[PDB]
């Protein structure tokens, strides 16, 4: 089936998007958003359904996308999570687009 060969396309994107290359702006999306240790008070509100590589890490090594186009819908909800909370200026919004950069490239060259 080649709805699992997109999907271990998709694994190698989530490898590269982790990798050591990137990190300079990729680290904030390691692992989720700790509103308590940041104290964003504000966070839960606004951000409903919170995403992080990690956890789209977890789903993937654990089978629970169904095809790439949800691995994919949870990467943009990463970043639209990002978009929404903060304001445009922010410099975590210029790592998330440098991030997405990344990602939109590398998923659209899936064969
Ligand atoms: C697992 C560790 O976690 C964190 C630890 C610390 C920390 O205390 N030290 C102290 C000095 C830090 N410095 C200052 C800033 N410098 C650009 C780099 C060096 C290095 C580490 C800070 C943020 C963390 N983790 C995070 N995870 C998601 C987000 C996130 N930070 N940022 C920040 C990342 C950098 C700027 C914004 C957010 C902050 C507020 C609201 C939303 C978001 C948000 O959208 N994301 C995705």
């Amino acid at each position: 089936g080649k709805l699992s060969e997109h999907l271990r396309y998709c694994d190698s994107i989530l490898r590269e998007m982790l990798s050591k290359k990137h990190a300079a702006y990729a680290w904030p999306f390691y692992k989720p958003v700790d509103a308590e240790a940041l104290e964003l008070h504000d966070y839960h509100d606004i951000i409903k359904h919170p995403m992080d590589l990690s956890t789209v890490k977890r789903k993937m090594d654990g089978r629970e996308y169904p095809d790439a186009q949800g691995f994919a819908a949870d990467v943009r909800l990463m970043f639209s999570n990002c978009y929404k909370y903060n304001p445009p200026d922010h410099e975590v919004v210029a790592m998330a687009r440098k991030l997405q950069d990344v990602f939109e490239m590398r998923f659209a060259k899936m064969p």
